[PDB]
């Protein structure tokens, strides 16, 4: 369906203002005047915090803003101490036996660290070399801002047919951790050059390449 | 506060029919209509799936209605389909632009086969150990239920303050499984005798010890 | 033969919602409509209670609908009301004047309070015994569940080939209880020491012995 | 609602023809041309055996008849060996968010005896004279044709406010048995003259009177 184009996590420094945008089509969000922005303060009941454009229900606060920028719907939060710490959802109204929601701009800043992802790439074992099950597993410990873009490449170009990514979590301090792994035939492996696991941030990134070969 | 009464949890089969009950004030669901429901599954953005009272866009197969007796507004999926089970929610106009919604349900639907669990662990590359440490990662690829525990054993005894786990899953509408990680350097590693991961799951315990696999 | 698939038994509460599923050939419920349902409770004459597919005359409060996904035509009572529990049935035109109907359901609805049982036995008039026999009759007036047994004891020991019982009930939408009868003449009577009726019911046993009551 | 006026049990002698009638109003059954007559061969799925007037589905037999006698709807069964042994239901179509069913003319003849009801009347006990609970219980053993009209009178005239009648049954040979009892204050009892329990057949009847009074 639609996508209502939303960055992943917006990560300020308390006493801040962010803009979350929401691109759709030109029809809706563009011409159309009905955008809605809700808040799931750690999921559950994402409340309507913004409706119409910059309109606001009653049992929702101030500090809370939003515009219909001739093609992008944007919410501007301007404070953010112990308010934005929510999942944020942008929704586009329209008359098609539907009405659009977008992707999840989640907010926080309450943590300690906004330190980086720790990735490693464990290319296939003997599960693969013998057991013939070609699994390269790409791992990410010690996060702080839990945001995991990951993209794999197959020798040069994108790769993504039989690859999974474990929605993330990590205890102890919290931080965050997660995985992404790919499973195919041996050869698809040993016949092939290299696999890349690049988790991404904005002012973050880390890339990694595992390549085929031999034993002792 | 404007809450929408609805149970926190639903159950059923896939042979008969399920009904979630969204109840409120005559204000919201008494003398007003405009009860929309959304299909959310923790991570995709909620889907309008009965609007007004029982009006439904491509997504309602058919007997996936809702109607509102008095102010007790129940949506029924007649039949029931092996979907994923999580959150359904109802919002009504409660009028003066201040929409409100009942939370919950989720589901307990037989008609999805329990699975058994499939492990992959990949401590290696084949240097890892001569030069530093790498780290041990265990991956249960799958098994339906999502009700488990993993331990790791160093030739017979659990090592300690040397373990990190937590997640249920991802997948699409398939299963639930996660991955464990221990840092064990070299001798911490092999000096360690040999390592099984111990997947105690639903009365069946499964597990793989790994020793000399070398390079894959 | 033209049968209408529907479960033989339904269950639920009175807090949520129940759905009975009437499924058949596209002939009946595929490309034809005209699925009517009747509320029968073993003794009153069945009541049309969703006609065509979800059209309903005074009797449907409201969310007491039915809809037909594909040919799986489910009727939902949203809410559910402490009714009596027994038979619901669906008939569709299956066209060429040869209507057909699914049988069953009945119900298992919490939301009706179990009762305890209340006995009355009346062997007498006050001559009965000097002149012939009369007969012993025991009446449990009531108690909700309807899951029991009655014995009769002649000062401690069950007499034999001297007993007749069987029934669940009547009442309106209240309870279930019945009445026992033993013919015991005179001496067969008092020569008999004294008679308790023994109502073994749902883990609680209740019972009344009767001796000298004389005339009432 | 309606009543669709139907005698209770029609009781031939095999190789016979009976007429079951169905009076309603003048509107329906009268003018109206839609009567329907179904068969519950010991309950469950009462099939449509007659529709329109004398029209008959396909998987139903011959021997089976029915007319729309300008105000009474009648079915004439003409054979009856091992066919009529059913509950029989007369139904009147009409356009009032309804469609009428009538009362239950049940059929049989397969038995041994078409012998009479055995009634007794156990007027209040000490439950009543002391316990102050005024219960006169009217009992009917050894039936063959299970048909129990019962009517109580209070000194002369009808009586029926707090009186029950246990839908009937009896094991051993079968036959049939049942009860009917009345519960009121002592005085309503001892202040009052007499209570009558008349079970009725057609070419049957039995009447019984219990009157108030004293002990030893």
């Amino acid at each position: 369906q639609s996508a209502l184009t939303q960055p992943p996590s917006a990560s300020g420094s308390l006493g801040q203002s962010v803009t979350i945008s929401c691109t759709g089509t030109s029809s809706d969000v563009g011409g159309y005047n009905y955008v809605s922005w809700y808040q799931q303060h750690a999921g559950k009941a994402p409340k309507v915090i913004i409706y119409e454009v910059n309109k606001r229900p009653s049992g929702v606060p101030d500090r809370f803003s939003g515009s219909k920028s001739g093609n992008t719907a944007s919410l501007t939060v301007s404070g953010l101490q112990a308010e934005d710490e929510a999942d944020y959802y942008c929704s586009s109204y329209e008359g098609s036996d539907n009405f659009v929601f977008g992707t999840g701009t989640k907010v926080t800043v309450l943590g300690q660290p906004k330190a980086n992802p720790t990735v490693t790439l464990f290319p296939p074992s003997s599960e693969e070399l013998q057991a013939n099950k070609a699994t390269l597993v790409c791992l990410i410990s010690d996060f702080y801002p839990g945001a995991v873009t990951v993209a794999w490449k197959a020798d040069g170009s994108p790769v993504k047919a039989g690859v999974e990514t474990t929605k993330p979590s990590k205890q102890s301090n919290n931080k965050y951790a997660a995985s992404s792994y790919l499973s195919l035939t041996p050869e698809q492996w040993k016949s092939h050059r290299s696999y890349s696991c690049q988790v991404t941030h904005e002012g973050s990134t880390v890339e990694k390449t595992v390549a085929p070969t031999e034993c002792s």
